[PDB]
């Protein structure tokens, strides 16, 4: 039975979290999202000009074409790309998937034309909102899933030091006490849960929904939630400069706390504290606006403080502090 | 109990074929398409000079926003469009659908730029491929299923003349005899059916799967079952010009049959001469490649010989020559 164990860095302020991954024989840093479910990826079909800086796949080398399939994707964030589609090898720590399907690039917006830092996207929602047509295909991790020991992964991702993603066992050096598993509602194809209630600093509220989500940087919370936390921030005030609230660096923060299945998942106020705000000498937030979309985002801040089990059996999600 | 009937119409040479949707009390002329499950249409939010030659939803007058929702979509003819999210009311012969996702383009590619005989495409493939993010909205349809006397709709496409499309109740005088059933695979959103058979002329054949699709235009098939059809067609040629086989407008074209759980749904030599080529005097055929994407389109070219029920429960689709 397999099982590995991939290596993640973390980008400058933690923004994101790369990790190698050979494909056709060529290795490119990617950026993995549970938040999405295609694997995409720079190719020699963009612009030669949008190739430099990056480690790009010749789809041409060691891929087969699925004639007439195309993928096209938006973010959130409001990136997005699109492209045609070849199947091809793609290892991820020592695990290796025959047939893949990997989304070739053709067209990419602005934002990831500026980011250097990876070569494309491995999605590891869930399957069923992968976007390629005219059929769907499977991320890599439901391509594995049967040849691991145990159909999960889990993830580690720490503040400035390198962190894991395991494939198909649990490191149990990797967080304190036991494992608190909770159901995952996977209806929207995401690896969604639900908390009982959570505490902002002094507040404390009711619960709501939100997703387990390694490819967003922050936390995202309610307006009224954030605005609730900052209400206790010494001076904290919203500067579009940077992208949200900021405050002065040397602020004590509130720490953040949400009840899952009876679990108290804590995300302390040092953490809440992501980085110069890039506006001169603020700090930006670690915590911000969901934009109204009816759910919450709990992004790498929050899974910073946590080791977090995704367990296709349920499925469901396992929880504990990280080591 | 539900049930209305909306009137089809088919543009020139049967191309397309477009149904008054009255949105937010604009009526649009829109192109149905059982072959994706997104309803969307030109709005307000695209360049003034692309609303040109449309009816256009203005979302601001009736429309509630979505914040933070897009879409993209891609179609299997290339063009492309994408946009924000809307819910308002929606209604199609009589029956309305409240609070139903309207999708506002903001971007239209070159093909729909060009074509003026519609004003969006309103999907009835299942809602499972609607591509909204980040949670996906359902089609008109399953909005208004539960509501209608029973969970179907059905189609009656016509050369030349208007066809209908009936929600909610079987109209028996559309067709003779009595419908024959076939299961539906909707695991990849398509009604998708297997065929047993097929005859091709003088020469049969196995079977194969394709999907009942009212918005392509034709009857697209695999290159082998192409070159089998032109073979038997004297004269019959590859021009780029006119996109695919053309042949000399007098000539005699044989039938083209399939077998669907003993039934024989036949389309008569007549229906496969689609119509003038556009280059010369040629007349382009009903039957095109499927550019190998491993399973056949049932077009409209098809459609027009059949009437077909669209049934939720199975799901299954129903069969009976046109009257
Ligand atoms: C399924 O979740 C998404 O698609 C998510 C969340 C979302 C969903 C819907 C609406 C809004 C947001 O977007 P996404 O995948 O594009 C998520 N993108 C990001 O987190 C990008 N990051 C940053 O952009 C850093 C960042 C800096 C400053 C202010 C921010 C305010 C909110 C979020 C991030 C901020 C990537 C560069 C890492
Ligand atoms: C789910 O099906 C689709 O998305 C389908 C089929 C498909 C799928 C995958 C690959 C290729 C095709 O494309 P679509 O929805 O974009 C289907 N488009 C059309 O039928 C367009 N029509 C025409 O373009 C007329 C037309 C003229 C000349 C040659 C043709 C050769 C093939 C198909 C159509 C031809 C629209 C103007 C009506
Ligand atoms: C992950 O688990 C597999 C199966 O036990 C091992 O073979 C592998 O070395 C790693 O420990
Ligand atoms: C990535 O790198 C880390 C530390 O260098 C290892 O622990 C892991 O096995 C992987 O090789
Ligand atoms: C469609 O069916 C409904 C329910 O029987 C009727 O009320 C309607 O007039 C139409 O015949
Ligand atoms: C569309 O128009 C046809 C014929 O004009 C009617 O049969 C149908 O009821 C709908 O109004």
């Amino acid at each position: 039975a397999a099982s590995g164990v991939a290596t993640n860095t973390p980008t400058a302020n933690d923004e994101e979290y790369i990790t190698p991954v050979t494909i056709g024989g060529t290795t490119l840093n990617l950026n993995f999202d549970t938040g999405s479910a295609d694997l995409w990826v720079f190719s020699t079909e963009l612009p030669a000009s949008q190739q430099s800086g990056h480690s790009v796949y010749n789809p041409s080398a060691t891929g087969k074409e699925l004639s007439g399939y195309t993928w096209s994707i938006s973010y959130g964030d409001g990136s997005s790309a699109s492209g045609n589609v070849f199947t091809d090898s793609v290892t991820v720590g020592g695990v290796t998937a025959h047939g893949q399907a990997v989304q070739a690039a053709q067209q990419i917006s602005a934002q990831f034309q500026q980011d250097t830092n990876n070569d494309g996207l491995l999605g590891l929602a869930f399957s069923s909102i992968n976007t390629v047509q005219p059929q769907s295909q499977t991320t890599f991790f439901d391509t594995v899933k049967s040849s691991l020991a145990q159909p999960l992964f889990a993830v580690a991702l720490k503040h400035q030091q390198p962190g894991v993603y395991d494939f198909g066992f649990i490191d149990s050096s990797k967080y304190t006490g036991s494992l608190t598993y909770t159901g995952v509602d996977n209806s929207q194809g995401f690896w969604s849960f639900n908390v009982d209630s959570y505490t902002a600093g002094s507040q404390s509220g009711d619960g709501f929904s939100g997703i387990a989500d390694t490819g967003t940087t922050l936390l995202l919370l309610d307006d009224s939630v954030v605005s609730q936390y900052y209400s206790q921030v010494s001076g904290a005030q919203q500067d579009s400069n940077a992208g949200g609230y900021v405050f002065d660096c040397s602020t004590n923060l509130p720490d953040f706390s949400v009840s899952i299945s009876g679990y108290t998942a804590t995300v302390p106020g040092s953490l809440i504290n992501y980085g110069p705000s890039g506006d001169g000498s603020t700090c930006l937030g670690g915590i911000q606006s969901n934009s109204g979309i009816g759910f919450s985002i709990f992004g790498d801040i929050f899974l910073k403080s946590q080791y977090v089990v995704f367990d296709s059996d349920g499925p469901q999600l396992g929880f504990a502090p990280q080591a």
